[PDB]
């Protein structure tokens, strides 16, 4: 039960009308219905058609010859602090028809005569007669109570809307239609609505919610950010798709995929990585193309009740504001029911739930370029106001950010709530090689002080786009076989990568391969996300400062997609890299001219203490095919020597093999802190693998994590040994597809961890080798694993115990392990010596 309620609801209302006036129906004014559905538990359709907008409500009439202005009171019974009022009537003049939208044939739109209201007045106070009314809202010319003065400023009619009108206890802001600061309260008993139909004697007052405090302690006040994201506060979300079964009224939460709640989800977290978690609701197909009533409806039952829930558990939640284009604004889709968003509502969410923090996008201008932006420059406003925050995920071939800023009120928006504003890639089509591209846009445009910060949507449908079995292309599986083929420690190269550029929020789908099915976690989850996770919260990423001290070139414009080629790495659509030794190359879109971006990056350095880097266009004779190697080299010296990644950071060495999906073996040859310069280790890895070492720094010792996850699919997904059926088509009485069931079938009974009786650990028991040669060493070093991720339910281990070799007259120490998952290693007693063979850490 949070603070913010609707009085008119939880209180014991009287509801009056005037003199000369009749009244029908006083219930229904305060009932928390503006919609007045009646086939709920039918999926709102009469058999197979959508159920038509029938409007009801509290009907009052005007007895008195040549006055058709009406008023309706309400008794709170008491006298309450009030923050907001939602007012709707009769939106038609006559039947709404259930019309064409967009896509035409799919999407439906109420079209119709909406009504203008004329002479509408909200007046409040502590008297019965208002004879202390203060007005809240005034358009045209109402009699006031005897003692309300006129208000200098007056309101023009407004066209009446699916979710009725927002008003506020600020009449200095838009005359009392601008939304306040959380805690703008008005005390009052008694609400009188004002109205005049222009066509005739009779008003229909479908809902009045008046919004606030059982009293002044429980006000509510903006207190600073709802949260922080940076490198020491990164943030992961985790999507909460619906089932796409609701029904208004359930007792029951909302379902989402793979037999996940809400609650379920958010207790799944470990306890000390809450803090640094949210949960995304997100409508998915839930009554998908539905005309504004039903949309509308269930857009906002199926978010108040993940809210409502979210509250119950401390979890901080996001909305999925808008995907697919699928928005209010004029020529929006009706793909997703965010088309039915009101942004009133979307206001009193962040009043009304403390947890309510975020708003997401993603997937939008496949769809539509201009209405997603307006939608999204509103819901941004929104979000700053409450010191909240908004997420927009996508991959940029080149034109992501520059159509966000050719429109005006999205351009806008940014200059001023920019801050709030966070770009994360999304690497879906990972056949476009635009991965690298994108995190350079999204860092660049943190690092200039355009947005907030930068980081990471990895998708699993990437596999898809290129792969099957391991080792294998694609070939002719189903979609839903290609999204469970990743190799979970691919997720965790991704998430290091994204960790070293200063990234901040992480995010990953398919939701119930990556997190899991029915409130539990995942092999992916639970061996790889949350153990690089708590290694990411609790040692700080760079920040802005960090990245711009060792930034030596910033880029300008629509950089190409393989200009990383023979840099930073081939981009192969998984966001990985070759080398960490020039980092992301931080690239600016054309947020402004190139002089522009130039006068905002200056400033910020300048902000930081630190020296500007030169920003090049992506056109400097420098950054050409044949220039860019020596000007990049000149630039940043080479730190080791191989065909790994590797990259250090903070006195701390980062690792991985790079092959998405080609079995060869890759090495990092690393000069060693200590005394002795001439110190070296060898790591060699084969591919799915990441890696953490921090020397003791005095030459005598190290700690390394490696963790080189991967469950087996060939047999279980591909060869499909248990018979799932792995297609796009719905059975009969299922209301999700096949090939999605067989997800969660597979994550349910045969990839489980720590598998209970009747279900299947997950195939994780084939070790690989990595290697470590340490040269040049007086006598044999000391190894032992700290700490070992252990079996599963099957009692296979995940790793052996570590083998050493020392060869007495070359000093070569070789340490060998097999492993699959994460191992603590601890290597002691090194004693280098000079070595005037040592590896030269030198450029080819
Ligand atoms: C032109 C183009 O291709 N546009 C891109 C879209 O195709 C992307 O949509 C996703 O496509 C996936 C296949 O690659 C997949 O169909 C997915 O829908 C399915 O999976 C999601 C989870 O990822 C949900 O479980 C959905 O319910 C499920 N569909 C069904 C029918 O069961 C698509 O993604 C969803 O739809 C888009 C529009 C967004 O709302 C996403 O957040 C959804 O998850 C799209 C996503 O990257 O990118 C476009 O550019
Ligand atoms: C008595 C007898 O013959 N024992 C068998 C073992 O030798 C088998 O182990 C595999 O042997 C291969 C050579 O004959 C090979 O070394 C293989 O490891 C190599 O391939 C795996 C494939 O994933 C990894 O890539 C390893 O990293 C790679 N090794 C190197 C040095 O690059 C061996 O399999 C590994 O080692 C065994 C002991 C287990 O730990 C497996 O989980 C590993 O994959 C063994 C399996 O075929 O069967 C015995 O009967
Ligand atoms: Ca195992
Ligand atoms: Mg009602």
């Amino acid at each position: 039960a949070p603070p913010l309620v609707n009085l008119a609801e939880e209180k014991d209302v009287k509801v009056t009308v005037g003199e000369n006036m009749d009244l029908k129906n006083a219930d229904l004014l305060t009932d928390g219905d503006k919609y007045y559905l009646q086939h709920d538990a039918t999926g709102n359709k009469e058999g197979n058609n959508w159920e038509n907008y029938q409007e009801q409500g509290t009907e009052v009439t005007s007895t008195a010859e040549g006055k058709n202005g009406v008023w309706v009171q309400v008794d709170l019974g008491a006298s309450y602090p009030l923050e907001v009022i939602n007012l709707k009537r009769q939106v038609y003049d006559g039947q709404a028809t259930i019309g064409n939208g967009n896509p035409s044939g799919q999407g439906k739109r109420l079209k119709g005569t909406k009504i203008s209201y004329k002479n509408t007045a909200i007046v409040i106070g502590n008297e019965e007669d208002l004879s202390d009314g203060q007005i809240v809202y005034y358009e045209g010319n109402p009699t006031l109570p005897d003692g309300v003065k006129q208000p200098e400023n007056v309101s023009k009619p407004y066209e009446e809307a699916m979710g009725g009108q927002w008003f506020y206890m600020d009449y200095a802001n838009k005359n009392g239609l601008g939304a306040t600061e959380l805690g703008t309260t008005k005390e009052a008993r008694y609400i009188r609505v004002y109205t005049e139909n222009p066509k005739g004697a009779a008003v229909k007052f479908m809902e009045l919610g008046i919004y606030g405090y059982e009293n002044e302690q429980d006000v509510q006040s903006q207190d600073g950010p709802r949260r922080v994201i940076d490198n020491e506060h990164p943030m992961m979300i985790a999507t909460a798709y619906s089932n796409d079964v609701y029904e208004i009224g359930q007792e029951e939460g909302p379902e989402l995929q793979g037999s996940n709640t809400v609650d379920g989800r958010w207790n799944a977290i470990p306890d000390d990585l809450k803090e640094n978690n949210v949960l995304l609701l997100h409508t998915n197909n839930l009554r998908q193309f539905a005309p504004d009533h039903i949309g509308q409806a269930y857009l906002q039952a199926f978010h108040e009740h993940g809210l409502q829930i979210a509250y119950e558990q401390g979890a901080p939640i996001m909305l999925l504001g808008l995907t697919a284009a699928a928005t209010p604004e004029n020529g929006g889709t009706q793909y997703n029911i965010t088309a039915d968003m009101d942004y009133g509502w979307l206001d009193l969410m962040y009043r009304m739930y403390p947890n309510m923090q975020g708003v997401f996008n993603t997937a939008n201008f496949w769809a539509g370029i201009h209405p997603p932006c307006e939608g999204s420059a509103k819901m941004l406003e929104i979000a700053d106001r409450f010191g909240g925050f908004f997420v927009w995920s996508d991959q940029d071939h080149g034109s992501t950010v520059t159509n966000i800023v050719s429109n005006a009120n999205m351009k806008k928006a940014l200059e001023k709530h920019g801050d709030a504003f966070y770009l994360i890639y999304k690497n879906t089509s990972s056949n476009q090689p635009d991965d690298l591209k994108t995190s350079s846009f999204f860092q660049g445009s943190w690092l200039a002080g355009y947005t907030g910060g930068w980081g990471m949507l990895s998708d699993t449908w990437a596999w898809d786009k290129q792969f099957s079995k391991l080792w294998q292309g694609a070939g002719s599986y189903n979609n839903w076989q290609r999204l469970c083929g990743e190799p979970e420690a691919l997720l965790g190269m991704q998430m290091m990568s994204t960790y070293l550029g200063g990234g901040v929020i992480y995010t990953f789908e398919f939701p119930e391969i990556v997190y899991g099915t029915s409130n539990t976690n995942s092999p992916a989850n639970t061996h790889v996300l949350t153990e690089l996770f708590r290694y990411i919260v609790n040692h700080p990423a760079p920040s802005k400062k960090e990245i711009m001290e060792e930034t030596k070139a910033v880029l300008y414009g629509n950089v190409s997609s393989d200009f990383y080629s023979g840099l930073s790495g081939k981009p192969t659509g998984f966001q990985i890299y070759e080398t960490g030794r020039y980092g992301i190359i931080p690239v600016i879109p054309t947020w402004g001219t190139r002089a522009e971006v130039t006068k905002k990056l200056i400033q910020e350095a300048d902000k930081l203490g630190v020296t500007p880097p030169n920003v090049l266009d992506v056109k400097d004779k420098n950054l050409s095919g044949q220039a860019k190697q020596k000007y990049f080299k000149d630039l940043y010296p080479i730190e080791y020597v191989g065909n790994a990644f590797a990259d250090k950071w903070e006195g701390t060495w980062y690792l991985y093999n790079n092959k998405v999906n080609t079995n060869e073996k890759q090495h990092a040859i690393l000069p060693l802190e200590g005394e002795e310069e001439s110190a070296r280790l060898k790591v060699e890895m084969e591919p799915h693998e990441f890696m953490i070492m921090n020397e003791s720094g005095d030459g005598t010792a190290m700690d390394i994590t490696l963790n080189n996850y991967r469950v087996n699919k060939d047999e279980i997904i591909f060869d499909n040994k248990f018979g799932l059926t792995w297609t796009g088509d719905f059975s009969p009485g299922q209301t999700t597809i096949n090939g999605k069931l067989s997800v969660y079938k597979y994550m349910d009974e045969y990839n489980v961890v720590n598998a209970p009786e009747g279900k299947l650990s997950p195939e994780d028991n084939e070790l690989r080798t990595t290697t470590f040669e340490l040269t040049k060493l007086a006598k044999e070093p000391k190894v032992q694993v700290v700490k070992g991720q252990q079996p599963d339910t099957d009692g296979q281990p995940q790793y052996t115990e570590p083998k050493v070799e020392f060869n007495e007259e070359t000093g070569k120490a070789v340490i060998t392990i097999q492993t699959n998952g994460w191992v603590d290693l601890s290597i002691t007693g090194l004693e280098f010596v000079y070595d005037e063979n040592a590896q030269k850490i030198e450029d080819e």
